[PDB]
């Protein structure tokens, strides 16, 4: 199969996402709406619902309206059942219309549509090859207050149909009854409710086999990428346990939401999106794009800035999440940001590193400030815009040119309004031009590329008024680069050495099937390198000239580089692939009377890769928790481990650069075989 096909479930590079609200596109069976004070027929009081379900998305998909338009995956609210009850918010009536608020995680939400309704989904995406990826939301339930069971549902929980327990008299444990985060800090939004959001307490083995066995439900049913709701609300921990179980199953290509507001780097976000197992919503590549396209507050400068600076920071930026607005903010589209604008934003987007993601109506220049303006019914089907076109004309570009999908970027030109930049893989090179000046064009000089010598034609037929070049062995001939003008010139060849492009997912434990997309593989079956071991023959399940599927070898844990040799050529290296030891659960490390000194924190560190293999560094646990669970002098942490295994650590208190560790011998745990534990020491 093709690295490009729609069976690739594990890279989401080639593709364009389209992010809808499934109530707020299209009623295609007006049968299943709600009745009542929770319906709108007109769609005029966004808080309610319009109507919208997965028949109005199967009819788009049979028209070709998404076809035509050139995306090649659509993100919808989350497919579950959600609460039926209605809550009136100081005088304004709300409804469960946006997906998340869950009651029952087995089950299909209704008004979108039956389980029927979605296998129908699914088969019809598939056989127009587009992919389909779930919101999905561990984090809580529904709202409720502790006190008044007659609130909304009380956050009650259903295991499809079967009751599970409510917030109230939750003697069980299944949530958190610490209050509601004041999002003070990391561990007091994890720990606490979001809002009035019933949070789960995840270190009850109940609630962690729960969403174990429904994730599995929903990838048996051919859903090919997760959109985690709330990463940084829940356990690292319990996530990269999570992860490693749907791994371990069905890999799919799974992403989480981390809000940021800026493009500055935020250091536990950088860490979730290189150890958690999985991806993240680009928030940085969002700021600044929309800081120097939308808001005029950046040159291009923060531009270039924040692409060099996302590169060093992430280990693969190649699956993050691109996209210029969504339902957490303003609509990109104001009256006083043009549509040029829009169109020069959106190119950059398709162009640009990672995987990107268009917001519904984004090609209808809907408006719409804050929640819920910014959800507004789908407006029409046209597929004449200027920014229509843009999409349809450069989303393939994402699957015919491999310097798009898996290059790397290089600044070629640059100025306050003009910036030129370069995608390049192997042989394949795609040069984008933009100038955000809308009044004034630009005279370049001295510019450089890769293209080979040649003229080149603009990729978008100038409708973004861009221009066609020529190229005399990279040095490109003067031109003008009108104003808000934008072009993309682009060569593409076959390559002939092995080139990795691609791998997904990027954890895993010996047993499991990886994904290696590139170019140049060759079709006759050579051998895989994970580090130093070898890796042929049956253990390598397909092998193609532009994707290879490979078993994890058993071998010792730990982080390693993947390389393919075909033909006796060594391919480029892929870093960072962790191989765990073994299935993961989740257990909570507690200590007492670990006293520290102003600055200094504690961490963990034991015998398994997992807990670092006896590390002080950036692969030890930490640092530790003290506030909302457990209170100093005793710390905590939920850590993803091997089960059934038995374990030896020790805890270290890190301030500068002086460590100190426990005295005494090693603690000692036997991990569970499944499910989560608890394991309480005193410091030595
Ligand atoms: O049902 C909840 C909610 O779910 C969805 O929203 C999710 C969203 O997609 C995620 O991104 C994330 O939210 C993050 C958010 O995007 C970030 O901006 C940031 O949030 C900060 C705020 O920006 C900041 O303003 C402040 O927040 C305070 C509010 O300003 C203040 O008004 C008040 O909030 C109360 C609301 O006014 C009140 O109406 C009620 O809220 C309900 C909503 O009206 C209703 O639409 C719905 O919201 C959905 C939403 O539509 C989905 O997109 O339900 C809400 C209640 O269930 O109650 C509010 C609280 O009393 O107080 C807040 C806090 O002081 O600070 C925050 C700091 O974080 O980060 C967010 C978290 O990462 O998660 C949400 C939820 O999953
Ligand atoms: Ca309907
Ligand atoms: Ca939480």
């Amino acid at each position: 199969d093709p690295d490009t096909a729609v069976t690739n479930k594990q890279s989401f590079s080639t593709d364009v996402i389209y992010q809808v609200f499934t109530d707020r596109f299209l009623d295609g069976n007006p049968s299943n709406n709600p009745t009542g004070a929770a319906y709108d027929a007109t769609c005029s009081n966004l808080k309610l619902y319009c109507g919208g379900d997965w028949q109005g998305l199967i009819n788009k998909i049979n028209d070709n309206y998404f076809s035509d338009l050139g995306v090649t995956a659509l993100w919808i609210s989350q497919p579950v059942e959600n609460i039926f009850a209605t809550i009136n918010y100081s005088g304004v009536t709300n409804t469960a219309y946006h997906g998340y608020w869950a009651r029952d995680f087995k089950k299909t939400n209704p008004y979108f549509g039956t389980m029927a309704d979605f296998q129908n989904l699914i088969t019809t995406a598939h056989a127009k090859g587009i992919k389909i990826v779930i919101d999905f939301a561990p984090n809580h339930t529904s709202p409720a207050m502790e006190t008044d069971t007659s609130f909304a549902e009380n956050g009650r929980l259903y295991d499809n149909g079967t009751l599970v327990g409510g917030y109230t008299n939750d003697t069980n444990g299944y949530f958190h009854h610490n209050g509601g985060s004041d999002f003070s800090s990391l561990e007091n939004g994890i720990y606490k409710n979001l809002y009035d959001l019933a949070d789960f307490n995840h270190n009850n083995a109940t609630i962690d086999k729960y969403f174990k066995d429904a994730i599995k439900l929903w990838l048996d049913m051919g859903v090919d990428g997760i959109r985690v709701d709330a990463v940084k609300h829940m356990p690292l921990g319990w996530q990269k346990s999570w992860m490693s179980s749907i791994y371990a199953h069905k890999p799919v290509f799974t992403f989480g939401a981390w809000f940021l507001g800026s493009a500055a780097s935020d250091a536990d976000n950088t860490d979730f999106a290189n150890k958690s197992g999985m991806s993240l919503l680009d928030f940085r590549f969002n700021s600044a794009v929309r800081n120097v396209f939308r808001d005029n507050t950046s040159n291009m400068y923060a531009l270039d800035s924040m692409i060099n600076s996302t590169a060093t920071d992430y280990n693969q930026v190649n699956d993050q999440v691109t996209f210029i607005d969504n339902h957490d903010m303003d609509r990109f589209k104001t009256s006083a940001v043009n549509n040029r604008r829009l169109e020069q934003a959106l190119a950059f987007t398709l162009t640009s590193r990672g995987v990107p993601a268009i917001y519904y109506g984004t090609e209808q220049y809907l408006t719409g400030n804050g929640d819920p303006d910014n959800r507004a019914k789908m407006p029409s089907f046209s597929k004449s815009t200027t920014a229509f076109n843009v999409i349809s004309k450069l989303a393939p570009l994402r699957k015919s040119n491999p310097a798009i999908a898996y290059g790397s970027t290089q600044q070629r030109w640059i100025n306050n309004d003009v910036y030129v930049y370069e995608r390049k893989f192997g042989k394949s090179v795609a040069v984008v031009a933009v100038n955000r000046n809308l009044s004034t064009s630009a005279s370049i000089t001295g510019l450089s590329t890769s293209l080979p010598t040649g003229s080149y034609t603009d990729v978008l037929g100038g409708v973004l008024n861009g221009n066609n070049i020529t190229s005399t062995n990279g040095s490109i001939n003067n031109f003008t680069l009108a104003a808000g003008a934008t072009a993309v010139w682009q060569y593409t060849t076959a390559e002939t050495t092995p080139t990795i492009g691609h791998v997904g997912p990027v954890m895993g434990k010996p047993g499991n099937v990886v994904t290696i997309d590139g170019r140049g593989f060759g079709s006759t079956k050579g051998t895989v390198y994970f580090g130093t071991t070898a890796v042929t023959g049956a253990a390598i399940t397909s092998w193609e000239d532009t994707q290879i599927k490979v078993t994890i070898p058993s071998v010792a844990a730990g982080n390693y580089a993947v390389k393919v040799a075909a033909s006796g050529v060594n391919s480029n290296a892929y870093n960072n692939f962790t191989i765990l030891t073994g299935d993961q659960v989740t257990v909570r490390f507690v200590v007492n009377n670990a006293s520290t000194t102003l600055g200094q924190n504690l961490y963990l560190t034991g015998n398994v890769a997992e807990l670092g293999n006896w590390s002080t560094g950036s692969t030890a646990i930490g640092p530790a928790f003290n506030q909302v669970i457990h209170q100093y002098p005793t710390w905590y942490y939920d850590v993803s481990v091997p089960a059934g295994k038995q374990l030896e650590f020790k805890f270290f208190k890190k301030n500068g650069s002086t460590i100190t560790w426990e005295s005494g011998s090693n603690h000692t745990f036997t991990t569970p075989a499944s499910g989560t534990a608890t394991v309480t020491v005193n410091w030595q």
